[PDB]
């Protein structure tokens, strides 16, 4: 099966094309890291995928999405994974880590708490930024503050510093954050960059954040191990082509600028939108990616059945299939998917204290 | 739903009647646990299930199964466990643990190394004892020492010292393995113990280790958490009717001495016997010892789907289901159960940051 097959990018192989993609947790504290976190990657890395990437992790304080995101923006918390990181490889999954900023969508509450930007006199909360001071709006209507250069600077340091964290706690995998609305995302799309200095207005000034950011992480991250982005390439709000056309043009510099795999997703940068969810949906715009920017990539939101991932990856949409609520259901989900196609001696997708006995 | 229903014992409260059951893992080392107990434990505590019992944990040296065999012959080895103990008892389970001497069958390689006795020149084995100097023969063909009285007051010290340390160690639920053939079982069984002292010949000779072991455990153990063990009631050797008889009997005996619940199970004690492995097989037998001893049960060995497991509480066959191997196979088992049988809000089996996304 095309599921089960490794694959090789770099330096870097996985034993299978089953990623975990990175899922918030919400359960750190200060930034922190602890054993929510450790007993949940290792659990899952023993599950059988062959990558696991570690949840949206946040460059500075500010760009928490909530009080419970996991941060990298010290020495401090990026200790805290060295044990995590260590777990995984010891599963024979690799290791990945998203590293974040949540822009305009900052500094709200946690999913099962309300969902929505922090209130005013909560001490919890904090002042988000932003290309432009224009508030997403319905659940999150805190208008954020307009970055200055000196920011934009700021911030592109942090995501060199926290790569080169990420780098130094013995991650093989990292993936830059510039998809769904957070800070990346919104200086490439139109309705949330109204900036008239060089980081807005033309494609190449609404790409540039992304741009310079993705050059200076390479100036640390090891050329070596994977070096890979999620990026939103529509949004399903009547401008879809248009901006499926720029999209896959900044995908094309993406690669130009080293590159080697993208994550392909919905932009969630409005919230006046009509997505349509359905299983495996993503698929043909995943491959209209994949084909006229010739990058590798993966996707999501909705290929969580083994005949789909399956299915995906013989198309060629896809080259590895990231499943995600899935493996919340089931941390062993890999086990399940190679049951369900036949492969031979699935139960070893597991350890042996767990393969013996399912044989 | 029957499963989903809690259940009070002593003064410990599980949240359901499921219960994972003593499963060795085989990755200790000089009996010393580690981050994949931890891992393995506290992932299946979040998965739901109201009771977590650890592995057969050897009360010494010589009774661990295999050189991978957990141990609490030692403060240090009790020490190990309080991390997760701590984190079962995050997750809202009950931390159990069972306490073991594999008598004769001790000293034997990893189910996935062979399954059989270490051979004579490895230098990873060692001697075993017994009641009697007699092997289980087959793949277990090493002679064990017969015990002296000194030896049989030893390992009752040791079952005694290992209790204190689980309580100690924060430890909610106590198991003694008087099952699978292990020592206790085998000083209760006529073909291995053969035995003309105090401890052999009559059934109350026989039963005479196990009563005075429990006796003695009962000293240390707190009379408001629950103090179980796990006994063999039949071997399906052609002496079925007459062992189960006796085995009631002992139960009784165990009730009047403190035994607030019993795992019942099947001897293992020698290998030429006719099991008839089917789903729930073990219902009606569970079910006979329950009504004859007048004392709560679990069982286990086919129980591992959602609507076995509640009719066998329905037809108040079980107090508790044991469910192993299907835990292996997905350690949110608890949360399948809960979506098959139609359990109100069935995600929040699991804790938030999976049941949010599940719902
Ligand atoms: C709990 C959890 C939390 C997150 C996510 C999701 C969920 C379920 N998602 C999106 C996720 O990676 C994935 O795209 C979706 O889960 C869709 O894939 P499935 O349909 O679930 O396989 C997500 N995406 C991301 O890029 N970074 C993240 O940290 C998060 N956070
Ligand atoms: C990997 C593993 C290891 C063990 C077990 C089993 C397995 C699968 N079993 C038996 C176990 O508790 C249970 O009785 C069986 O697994 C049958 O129940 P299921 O059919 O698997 O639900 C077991 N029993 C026991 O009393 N102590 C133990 O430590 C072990 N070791």
């Amino acid at each position: 099966s095309a599921l089960f097959e490794p694959y090789t990018l770099k330096d870097v192989t996985l034993r299978n094309r089953i990623a975990i993609p990175p899922m918030c947790q919400y359960m750190a504290e200060d930034g922190m890291i602890n054993d929510w976190h450790h007993v949940h990657l290792a659990g899952l890395a023993r599950g059988g995928a062959g990558l696991l990437v570690v949840e949206a992790t946040a460059v500075a304080p500010e760009g928490r999405i909530t009080p419970g995101c996991a941060g990298i923006w010290s020495d401090a918390h990026a200790q805290a994974f060295v044990p995590v990181v260590q777990a995984i490889k010891a599963a024979g999954s690799v290791p990945g880590i998203q590293i974040a900023h949540a822009g305009r969508k900052a500094s709200a509450n946690r999913p099962w708490e309300g969902d929505d930007h922090i209130a005013a006199d909560d001490t919890r909360g904090w002042e988000t930024i932003a290309p432009s001071a224009i508030a997403f709006g319905a659940h999150l209507p805190k208008v954020p503050r307009e970055m200055t250069l000196d920011d934009i600077a700021r911030v592109k340091q942090d995501f060199v510093d926290a790569a080169r964290r990420a780098r130094d706690a013995g991650f093989e995998w990292i993936e830059l954050h510039f998809a769904h609305g957070f800070l990346g995302q919104s200086f490439f799309s139109e309705h949330s960059n109204k900036r008239t200095d060089a980081y807005g207005g033309s494609f190449d000034n609404r790409s540039r954040f992304l741009l310079e950011t993705l050059a200076a992480v390479r100036e640390v991250w090891p050329e070596n191990l994977p070096l890979t982005a999620r990026f939103g390439v529509l949004e399903y709000d009547g401008r879809d082509e248009q901006t499926l056309e720029e999209s896959i043009e900044l995908a094309r510099r993406f690669k130009a600028g080293g590159l080697d795999l993208l994550s392909v997703s919905v932009g969630f940068t409005i919230p006046d939108t009509n997505i349509p969810w359905g299983p495996a949906f993503m698929g043909p715009i995943a491959e209209r990616v994949r084909r006229e920017a010739k990058l590798p990539v993966t996707s999501a939101w909705g290929f969580g059945t083994p005949q789909l991932a399956e299915a995906a990856l013989q198309a060629n949409q896809l080259d590895l299939v990231s499943v995600g609520r899935a493996h919340l259901a089931d941390p062993h989900w890999a086990y399940f998917a190679a049951k369900e196609l036949g492969v031979e001696k699935a139960s070893w997708t597991l350890p042996a204290p767990y393969a013996h006995w399912l044989e």
